[PDB]
Order: C-alpha cells, then sequence, then structure tokens
C-alpha cells in the first residue's frame, strides 16, 4: 500500500547474513515481529492526529506532545531503520577519513570509540539503546536511552543527530548470548557497516 | 558466608521443574545470573551506607534516599525472591477462601483477575514486573512497574504489599516464547502457586 505513512524498509542482506554475531532467528523475528510490530502501531497511532503527516524526525522532535503509543512506536521504528542500515556481511568497513579524525580527535581510537559505547550498552539498565551521536556543535558524544527513546526525541538529555545506534533489548541478543550483553555488544562490531555510518555523519554535519 | 546481608533463597525445586511453562535454561540463567546478580551488587551498593543492615522492605521504602544501584538492585532481589516464592510444579492450587472472595468481588472472577494482570504485562513496555497487590485500603489492585522497581519504593504512585509478580523483562520468556509476551502470560499461570499467594495476602493483611 503505497499511502501508509511509514513502512519497514527491507533487509539490505538476508537473514542469516550476520551470522558471525547475530543468529537467523533472531534477525527474522527481529525484524518481521518487533520492528514490524512498532511500523504498524506507529501508523496506526498518528493517524487522525497532528503527527499524521509529520515526517519522523519532526514527530521525535516534538514527543512529548504525542501520546505513549506515539513515542514508543516513533521511537521503535526510527531506531530499527537505522540499526538494519549500520549492519553488514561485508567485513572490513572502516570509518571514512572525516568521520576516523573525529573520532580518534574525540575519544583517541576506534578501539577506545567501541569501549565506550560498549560501557554505554553495558550500563543501560534495562531495555534500551546505545548511540553515537553528533551533537548540535558537530560534536560525537556517545550515549544511551531507555526503551525506544532516541537522541531526536525532546525528552532525550543528550540531544543529537544518531549515526549509529546498537539495540540493547534482550530481544536483540538472548537466543544467542543470554544474559552476556557484553558479548553481544563485542561482537556486533564484526558486522558494523562503517560505510552507513559515515555517510550519516556526512549528512548530520549538514 | 553467612555474614551477607541479603542471600538468593535456594530454588525449592529443580530448574526444570516449571517446564510447563518456563524452560529448564531460563530458569538456571535467571536465577544464577540475573538474581545472583542482583543480590550481590545490592550488597555490594548497600555497604558503607545507611541501608547496609536494613530489612529489604525497609531499604524499598526509603530508596530514593539512596544510589540508583540501591534501587535497581534492591528491586531485583525482592522481585525475584517473590517470583520464585509463587511458581510451582504441582498444578491446581487455587486463592485460598478469603483471597478467593476478594478477587470476586474486586475482578469479578479468577479468569477476570489473571485477564486484568495478563493485560497489564502486555501493556508495561520494556523491561518490568506485572504485580497484584495489597492496597494500604486492603484492596486488591492490578498494577505494572518499569525495570526492577516495585511497588514498596517510596516514589511508586500506586503502592502496596506485592502478593505476586510476574516477571516481563525479556530474559524472562524469550527462549520458550521470544516476541510472544502474551503467550508466556497465558501459560505461567499453570505454575502459579497461589498457596504462596494466598499467604502472601494473608501476612498483608
Ligand atoms: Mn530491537
Ligand atoms: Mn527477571
Amino acid at each position: 500500500d503505497p499511502f501508509t505513512q511509514f513502512k519497514q524498509t527491507p533487509l539490505p542482506y538476508a537473514y542469516d547474513a550476520l551470522e558471525g554475531a547475530i543468529d537467523a532467528k533472531t534477525m527474522e523475528i527481529h525484524y518481521s515481529k518487533h520492528h514490524a510490530g512498532y511500523t504498524a502501531n506507529l501508523n496506526k497511532a498518528i493517524a487522525g492526529t497532528p503527527a499524521e503527516k509529520e515526517s519522523i524526525e519532526n514527530i521525535l522532535a516534538k514527543v512529548s506532545q504525542y501520546s505513549d503509543a506515539v513515542r514508543n512506536n516513533a521511537g521503535g521504528h526510527y531506531n530499527h531503520e537505522l540499526f538494519w542500515s549500520i549492519l553488514t556481511p561485508n567485513k572490513g568497513t572502516k570509518p571514512s577519513a572525516a568521520l576516523q579524525k573525529a573520532i580518534d580527535e574525540t575519544f583517541g581510537s576506534l578501539d577506545a570509540l567501541k569501549e565506550k559505547i560498549n560501557a554505554a550498552g553495558a550500563a543501560r539498565f534495562g531495555s534500551g539503546w546505545a548511540w553515537l551521536i553528533v551533537d548540535n556543535g558537530g560534536k560525537l558524544q556517545v550515549t544511551s536511552t531507555p526503551n525506544q527513546d532516541n537522541p531526536l526525541m525532546d525528552f532525550t538529555k543528550e540531544k543529537g543527530t544518531p549515526i549509529l545506534g546498537i539495540d540493547v533489548w534482550e530481544h536483540a541478543y538472548y537466543l544467542r548470548y543470554q544474559n552476556k550483553r557484553a558479548d553481544y555488544l563485542t561482537t556486533i562490531w564484526d558486522v558494523i557497516n562503517w560505510e552507513e555510518v559515515s555517510a550519516r555523519y556526512e549528512k548530520a554535519l549538514k
């Protein structure tokens, strides 16, 4: 149906393509149940409301004005859209020169960045997301948020444009890693698409 | 070590005893990793604070005076201690006469209560718990809380003494049910120990 406000973008890889880090059954459920549900519920939640014709970024920027259903499902849809795009089965991607320079000046190295994101992910009590954002000053920052909240929401303490997000809801890792979220976080770097993160960085700075 | 402030109560059944609703792997991890972690981190978080020799209920009742680590781990420890106690492998328990009468007068029937708890559990976005509590009015109430918060915590709006809690963190159900939290909630009734719920009701009154 071309007239629904929001649609899930198909994955640019197979469900089993990320098996170095994420099991195929999790990819399938995470995409076809969890994310699909957020998108469907988003469309329902904004229908007949002032949010109905707003872009996802604009919904999020005013999310405190809308229902919890809008907030939770707008977050969910946005976060997952971004998540799938920053994963890849193509090994050895790396940050663009511009991004790498910013990473090194801000964190020291790519390993130091990964350590900071891993720590943020591990410290998120309950469900949530770890983020690398470009803040409103153009500077990189690592944050985490609860549930499906994200750095574009007016509610959020550390605001910025996300360029990388890692889902630390238990559904994202429990089938393969159970309670070992840290092992999930260590391993997911194997499938991060730094080309997409770098594109998001370039667009954020504009 | 007998001197630790909080200990996990041994499980009163085997890890595979609840397979009518909860897989053995989940029980083992849930108990020996998630709950054990809360208990250990609680003991650490209270060390050298005014909470150090307080009862768990008294920590919860004043929880906002303490760190977030105390809140999260006191809630974690409390909630799981209660949770294990209200599960059983023995089919066919039922509320006491007193609890059954109260349930019927307040919700209509046991089925109506289960429906209300199932709905509360399903509606809890993210991690958390569904509860049946006794409010200070003696009245039964169904609520939910986020994360490891619970109805004994000082800041909680819907306060009361929990007599039944059902964990809806994904770790409680993902290995067996994956996204199907509603199926977990429907099925868990088969292992609820209404004799313990009823003993908790008696104590709460
Ligand atoms: Mn997710
Ligand atoms: Mn739990």
